[PDB]
DNA sequence: CCGACGTCGCATCAGC
DNA sequence: GCTGATGCGA
DNA sequence: GTCGG
């Protein structure tokens, strides 16, 4: 419908982030691309698009050029640019951001092939990102996500039956596919007022049954790694997937569950309705805003519905949280 | 005009 | 060796 | 790049 415009803006967004290192221009282009993608008409002019929140003068100008020529001169130019295109591409490797990609291209390292010839110049994360470059860019069918959930909940309960684990993200919202697996973990012995090994014992077990295959980062509260479903007999093996496991205190668990379930826009909207009701919501707590704007102590939470009631909101199932 | 634009855990770097 | 900054992907 | 105080 407006795919040409949105693809154009998305591509401009990446070059800003990865090449120009302008994170705010990156978000600006993506916000404009998002608001246009939801627009239910084929855009006839830049002036028409400028009415949308996130589309200003510059983008309205760029849209006019695209509509009249079928392309953007600047975008066509940076596409052909060997240095810029290589920098932007290298950032597709997990662990290689704008800064690392810049350094690599500066010293002649421009392709995955070049990265493969230069392992010693890559850190642990970047090696894993390189190894699973293809797998990481694939999506995960819900059926596989269900099998992944089966393993996680089973092994977690096996370590300690008092653990509470919840797979959040787009999966919990009931999406037909997901980009990764977000696991939230808590235990009755862990509160805010509070063992340093609650997360480790879970990771260890998942590694023992060969579910977790690699580790990108691991601390006392947050694990980021790689997992893979078991090979079904003599059939083709499953792609490696990204998995995060977060250990959250019991009293902050459901604010965490609410947040990490999403979606992006839903959180933004829910934070807005909360503020107009005199409440502030982060990933940890929900707090009442005093008469002068001072935030008081965090209110007790025992479920998602508690937060919904606090701001006088009708509870919405994760299924209906796309926005 | 000009500052905000989310904030943070972990790995690793820079400086001392 | 320690501390704070930076990069990175959330 | 866009918005808004
Ligand atoms: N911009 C962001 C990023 C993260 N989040 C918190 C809520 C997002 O819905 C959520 C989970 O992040 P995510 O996995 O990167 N995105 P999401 O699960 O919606 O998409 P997939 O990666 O599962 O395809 O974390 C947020 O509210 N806003
Ligand atoms: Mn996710
Ligand atoms: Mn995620
Ligand atoms: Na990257
Ligand atoms: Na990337």
């Amino acid at each position: 419908l407006n795919g040409g415009i949105t693809d154009m803006l998305t591509e401009l967004a990446n070059f800003e982030k990865n090449v120009s290192q302008a994170i705010h221009k990156y978000n600006a282009y993506r916000k404009a691309a998002s608001v246009i993608a939801k627009y239910p008409h084929k855009i006839k002019s830049g002036a028409e698009a400028k009415k949308l929140p996130g589309v200003g003068t510059k983008i309205a100008e760029k849209i006019d050029e695209f509509l009249a020529t079928g392309k953007l001169r600047k975008l066509e130019k940076i596409r052909q640019d060997d240095t810029s295109s290589s920098i932007n591409f290298l950032t597709r490797v997990s662990g290689i951001g704008p800064s690392a990609a810049r350094k690599f291209v500066d010293e002649g390292i421009k392709t995955l092939e070049d990265l493969r010839k230069n392992e010693d110049k890559l850190n642990h994360h970047q090696r894993i990102g390189l190894k699973y470059f293809g797998d990481f860019e694939k999506r995960i069918p819900r059926e596989e996500m269900l099998q992944m959930q089966d393993i996680v909940l089973n092994e977690v309960k096996k370590v300690d039956s008092e653990y509470i684990a919840t797979v959040c993200g787009s999966f919990r919202r009931g999406a037909e596919s997901s980009g990764d697996m977000d696991v939230l973990l808590t235990h009755p012995s862990f509160t805010s007022e509070s063992q340093p090994k609650l997360l480790h014992q879970v990771v260890e077990q998942l590694q023992k049954v060969h579910f977790i295959t690699d580790t990108l980062s691991k601390g006392e509260t947050k694990f980021m790694g790689v997992c893979q479903l078991p090979s079904k007999n003599d059939e083709k093996e499953y792609p490696h997937r990204r998995i995060d496991i977060r250990l959250i205190p019991k009293d902050q668990y459901y604010c965490g569950v609410l947040y990490f379930t999403g979606s992006d826009i839903f959180n933004k909207n829910m934070r807005a309705h909360a503020l107009e009701k005199g409440f502030t919501i982060n990933e940890y707590t929900i707090r009442p805003l005093g008469v002068t704007g001072v935030a008081g102590e965090p209110l007790p939470v025992d479920s998602e519905k508690d937060i919904f009631d606090y701001i006088q909101w009708k509870y919405r199932e994760p299924k209906d949280r796309s926005e």
